[PDB]
């Protein structure tokens, strides 16, 4: 019951915020998953689907598109795919409305870390 979380520029993939660990997680999992990520970033242009749903067995990934940030989240095959994309909308909304501006002029990496927080907090509401 998870929820690790990744936002990201489309544009050149730089990362934005993200809450990945969770409670006690494994080392082999959290870098095989920051790695299928980044794949997953460097690929995405305009021809993506701005919403989708990647099967990944026992986990899945499920991201979208909007304002050229790409906001994706893994978790148990078994967690509601309808709920995941509201935990996302929450997330979209709240991060454009307060970082759209600065997002595509960014440099640094995870310039928006502030951000995490509220990530953190919207979790909470939804596992």
């Amino acid at each position: 019951s998870v929820l690790l979380t990744m936002i990201a520029r489309v544009a050149d993939g730089l990362p934005l915020a993200a809450s990945m660990q969770e409670d006690e997680q494994s080392g082999r999992d959290l870098q095989q998953y920051q790695s299928q990520a980044k794949q997953l970033f460097r690929k995405l242009n305009e021809q993506s689907p701005t919403r989708c749903t990647l099967e990944a067995g026992a986990m899945t990934f499920h991201y979208i598109i909007e304002q050229g940030v790409c906001y994706l989240v893994l978790c148990e095959a078994a967690f509601p795919k309808k709920l995941a994309f509201a935990y996302l909308e929450d997330l979209h909304s709240e991060f454009d409305e307060q970082h759209g501006k600065k997002v595509p002029t960014v440099s640094r990496p995870y310039s928006f870390i502030e951000f995490d927080t509220f990530i953190q907090k919207t979790k909470k509401l939804y596992i």
